[PDB]
């Protein structure tokens, strides 16, 4: 009855309700690491996230989002390739039915086992909904991870997802900070794309780290155990809640880093 990420309703079939799915700058991409062109007039990129706060966590059906309170200037993206000031939203991640896939942006066609999505809205729009219709409207900052040792700061968000099973399941996440879930290093490549799930709105300017952070295999399997269906209805794991690449078209990555 309407989009997901089955063989009946999945990335393919998208564009029928939605027809920018075939769009001028679709996401996510392939990063050809050998294309990317180093900028060097990219200013450093600025994570503020030291007042963050976190409201609520969230199974949507598709993902689920950690939401934080936008209703000030709290927890900003600036610098990199940004002009002014973006408010984090929320963040959710992708991942897969293995380790081997779950990544939307691939690296030298190279699949990680989950990527992590800090969603933020340009503020001179005022707000997220009239963000979205514009060409620099929203910062996606995307992160990869691979399995390896456990990622403490993660484990507040994998313990709560028992409370979170099914689809419109909600729970307080009070006092959460989305620090915990950076890398070491801030290098990434950026481009302007798109929403990767339906509506499909191309408003995205994407900061895609280089860095992967590692998380253990216990923490993944842990996403794996969600629900894409609702509470008392046949059990669909939350799985592959991925879409994969698309032509990279008339458009340009940058890098911040040699
Ligand atoms: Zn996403």
């Amino acid at each position: 009855h309407h989009w997901g990420y089955g063989k009946h309703n999945g990335p393919e079939h998208w564009h029928k309700d939605f027809p920018i799915a075939k769009g001028e700058r679709q996401s996510p991409v392939d990063i050809d690491t050998h294309t990317a062109k180093y900028d060097p007039s990219l200013k450093p990129l600025s994570v503020s996230y030291d007042q963050a706060t976190s409201l609520r966590i969230l199974n949507n059906g598709h993902a689920f989002n950690v939401e934080f309170d936008d209703s000030q200037d709290k927890a900003v993206l600036k610098g990199g390739p940004l002009d002014g000031t973006y408010r984090l939203i929320q963040f959710h991640f992708h991942w897969g039915s293995l380790d081997g896939q779950g990544s939307e942006h691939t690296v030298d066609k190279k699949k990680y086992a989950a990527e992590l999505h800090l969603v933020h809205w340009n503020t001179k729009y005022g707000d997220f909904g009239k963000a979205v219709q514009q060409p620099d409207g929203l910062a996606v900052l995307g992160i990869f991870l691979k399995v390896g040792s456990a990622k403490p700061g993660l484990q507040k968000v994998v313990d709560v997802l028992d409370s979170i099973k099914t689809k419109g399941k909600s729970a307080d996440f009070t006092n959460f900070d989305p620090r915990g879930l950076l890398p070491e290093s801030l290098d990434y490549w950026t481009y302007p794309g798109s929403l990767t799930t339906p509506p499909l709105l191309e408003c995205v300017t994407w900061i895609v780290l280089k860095e992967p952070i590692s998380v253990s295999s216990e923490q993944v399997l842990k996403f794996r155990k969600l629900n894409f269906n609702g509470e008392g209805e046949p059990e669909e794991l939350m799985v592959d809640n991925w879409r994969p690449a698309q032509p990279l078209k008339n458009r340009q990555i940058k890098a911040s880093f040699k």
